[PDB]
Parts: C-alpha cells; sequence; structure tokens
C-alpha cells in the first residue's frame, strides 16, 4: 500500500541497556536470534557510559517485527531486560528562523 521506497530501514527501539553492555554485544544478541540484523547501536553519554536505551537494525521487516514480540524484554542482554518498540526516522520539515521587530 506504501509503495514508495527504495530499501527501507527497519530498526528497533530498545531500552533499559545496563552500562556493562555494549554495542558489539546488542548486535550479536540480535545478529544470533536474527540473520537479519544489520548492527547494533548503544546511546552513550558525554562520559561515554550507556545511557540505559539503544537502537538496533534489519534487513528484513518481517523478523524485524518477530524480535519486538520474541527478543520482547529480552533478558539475556544485559542483566537488565529491554524494551523492543518500533522507532522512526526524522520525520518532520526543518524551516528557517529569523528574528528583527521594530517600532516607531
Amino acid at each position: 500500500g506504501s509503495s514508495g521506497s527504495s530499501g527501507p530501514e527497519y530498526s528497533l527501539f530498545v531500552g533499559d541497556l545496563t552500562p556493562d553492555v555494549d554495542d558489539g554485544m546488542l548486535y550479536e544478541f540480535f545478529v544470533k536470534v536474527y540473520p537479519s540484523c544489520r548492527g547494533g547501536k548503544v546511546v552513550l553519554d558525554q562520559t561515554g557510559v550507556s545511557k540505559g536505551y539503544g537502537f538496533v537494525k534489519f534487513t528484513d521487516e518481517l523478523e524485524q517485527k518477530r524480535a519486538l514480540t520474541e527478543c520482547q524484554g529480552a533478558v539475556g542482554l544485559g542483566s537488565k531486560p529491554v524494551r523492543l518498540s518500533v522507532a522512526i526516522p526524522k520525520a518532520s520539515r526543518v524551516k528557517p528562523v529569523e528574528s528583527g521587530p521594530s517600532s516607531g
């Protein structure tokens, strides 16, 4: 129905990522359960410590969802589980701003 995408992207929103887990894992933890994994990404703070969430990528949409329900609350990864969800890319239109009032 939504025909109009030459090779889209299917990423997943993960959360509750212990500060002991890193990308190297996020990827494997997934790529292992699903061979359609592109790579794992974990967000970090100014210091470089896992904020507690991240995002992953895949090649097949069919699997993407399967994980959301399957990998759901994945405990195997990091002492704490992982909250799977459907994230969305830059969905908006940026516009230039300007200011400069005047009175008479």
